[PDB]
């Protein structure tokens, strides 16, 4: 019950993933001590709207009030950009971007570490990305989604950290969230066998504490229950004939765009 994208389709995703990636590239200089999350959102949307000639998929999505999600430190996901929340030395910050261009969505996020790094967030953010990369390397036709989740979770826990269970990566294309669900863990519920032309995200959330999370009274903001740090990276990809292609790759990613398992 998963759409297989045509070559036209795939290329529209290329463009949409690139624009989403470039939002995250454009915003980096602004991710600085003193800056508010509200203005980062304004910058991102202005860019998406005026220069990208695109839309944010997030705005209005289940009533979501801003254009990107900005999650700071213990906030796991769906943190709401707010003119009064200021970035400070030490912070680890996720900005999650999704744009729609030409019928198609690109969906991506990364961690920024604000001003003077702290130490254990340096590590959480690193491990969380390494966990995304190891999943991206497994992706190829005929492998099962379940191996991928099981393999993320192993890595993450072996570090002292946990995988958040409530939120998962997702098929993506003309719909924001299409099949399949891409769990970052082993559940025997999961059985998807991958095939060229599927497009989906992988977006593990990792807590330096324990795996349990909590939603706030704004009905959006998810925090860790034990108030530890949590980190997330996300890429949108296409299954290729012999591996994958990352459609949201940034200049700062240290994994190649084209991952090929062929001889
Ligand atoms: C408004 C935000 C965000 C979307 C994305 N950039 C993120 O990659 C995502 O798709 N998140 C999903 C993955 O499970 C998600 O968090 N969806 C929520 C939907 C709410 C809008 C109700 C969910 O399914 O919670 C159980
Ligand atoms: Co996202
Ligand atoms: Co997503
Ligand atoms: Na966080």
């Amino acid at each position: 019950a998963i759409s297989i994208k045509t070559p036209e389709d795939i290329e529209k995703m290329r463009v949409a993933g690139r624009l989403a990636a470039e939002v995250l590239e454009m915003i980096e200089p602004y991710v600085k001590p003193g800056v508010s999350t509200g203005e980062l959102d304004r910058i991102c949307n202005d860019y998406i709207v005026n220069e990208q000639h695109a839309v944010s998929a997030c705005l209005g999505y289940h009533g979501y009030p801003k254009s990107v999600c900005i999650s700071i430190n213990e906030v796991v996901c769906h943190g709401i950009p707010d003119d009064a929340k200021l970035l400070k030395d030490g912070d680890i910050v996720n900005i999650d971007v999704t744009v729609i261009k030409d019928g198609f969505h690109g969906d991506t996020s990364k961690m920024f570490i604000v001003g003077k790094p702290t130490i254990m967030g340096e590590r959480l953010c690193r491990i969380t990305q390494e966990s995304l990369y190891l999943a991206l390397r497994m992706v190829k036709p005929g492998i099962n989604l379940r191996e991928i989740g099981a393999a993320i979770q192993k890595f993450v826990e072996a570090e002292g950290f946990s995988v958040v269970r409530e939120y998962c990566g997702h098929g993506i294309g003309r719909g924001f969230h299409e099949e399949p669900q891409v769990l970052h863990y082993d559940s025997r519920e999961t059985n998807v066998v991958l095939k060229p032309g599927m497009t989906f995200t992988i977006e593990p959330m990792v807590n330096a504490g324990k795996k349990e999370i909590r939603t706030m009274k704004d009905g959006w903001t998810v925090k860790t229950k034990d108030r530890s740090l949590s980190a997330q990276y996300e890429h949108t990809i296409v299954v290729t004939d012999n591996g994958c292609e990352i459609l949201t790759l940034r200049k700062d990613d240290t994994i190649p765009a084209i991952i090929s398992h062929d001889e």
